[PDB]
């Protein structure tokens, strides 16, 4: 039931993949993802068509979940999505990622981001 | 796009973590679980008490998603989820477990059953 801030920081810094939850309806859909945590925030460049984004216009509350081994920490983000439109936290959030990624989606695509809400962090055995 | 029915049961035979997706009204709750692919299900052991199961109880309706290595592969699995009652059924789910993870969820667990109504998988660049 963990509640170190920079434990948590360095995991979502480092974590390659995370999940997010979406649904409309009483009927869940969960992907994974490539992201950066950045602000209090996670950030994702995705295709702004699919059911991923047909769904968040219908219901823009979403969760984000990250699991993974530096035992397993698992971190659980609630929060709203929405794309970006400034060009310069937009122009961040890209650099960050290669930065993290590499020190298609092909038509049109958008930087999406999560805004941490609330959050919650567990150390678990097996 | 990925169709080959061999290919993905051997990838949901060894992935070790799966992502479990819930909702109650429109906010989704994504946990991760230990599991087994078995039948045409998934099985999973745990608590019979918590958020999951509140949620469950509202909402049967699930989504399952498993994403790793051997590019990456990634399976969702939409379906409807119940707690098993049957005795063998349940038995067998558990040792296929001990028997996947090795070869204190504490008080009042269960053995969850996932009917796997549909499948979709992909293989995916980066
Ligand atoms: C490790 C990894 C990293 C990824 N990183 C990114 C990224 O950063 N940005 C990004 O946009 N996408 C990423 N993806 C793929 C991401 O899941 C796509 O956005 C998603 O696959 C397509 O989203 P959609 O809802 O618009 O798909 P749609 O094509 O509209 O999906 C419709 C149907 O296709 C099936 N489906 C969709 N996605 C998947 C999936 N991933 N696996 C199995 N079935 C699926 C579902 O059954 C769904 O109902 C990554 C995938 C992997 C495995
Ligand atoms: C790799 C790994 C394997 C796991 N395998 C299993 C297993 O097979 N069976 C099993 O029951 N559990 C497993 N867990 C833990 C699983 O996530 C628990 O069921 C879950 O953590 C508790 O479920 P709940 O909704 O009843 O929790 P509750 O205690 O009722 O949760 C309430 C609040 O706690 C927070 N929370 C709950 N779970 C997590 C979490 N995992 N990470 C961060 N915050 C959380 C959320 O903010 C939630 O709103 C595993 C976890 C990890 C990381
Ligand atoms: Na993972
Ligand atoms: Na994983």
């Amino acid at each position: 039931e963990c509640k170190d801030e920079k434990k948590i920081t360095e995991f979502l810094n480092k974590a390659r993949t995370g999940f997010l939850g979406l649904s409309t309806n009483d009927q869940p859909y969960v992907i994974p993802l490539n992201f950066v945590w950045h602000n209090h925030a996670i950030y994702f460049h995705g295709a702004s068509e699919g059911r991923k984004i047909k769904m968040i216009e219908a219901n823009p509350e979403v969760c984000f979940t990250i699991c993974e081994d530096l035992a397993y920490m698992s971190v659980i983000i609630f929060g709203t999505i929405e794309p970006v439109s400034a060009i310069e936290e937009g122009t961040e959030a890209m650099q960050q990622m290669l930065d993290k990624y590499v020190p298609s989606l092909g038509s049109r695509t958008a930087i999406y981001k999560i805004s941490c809400r609330e959050r919650t962090a567990k150390v678990n055995e097996p």
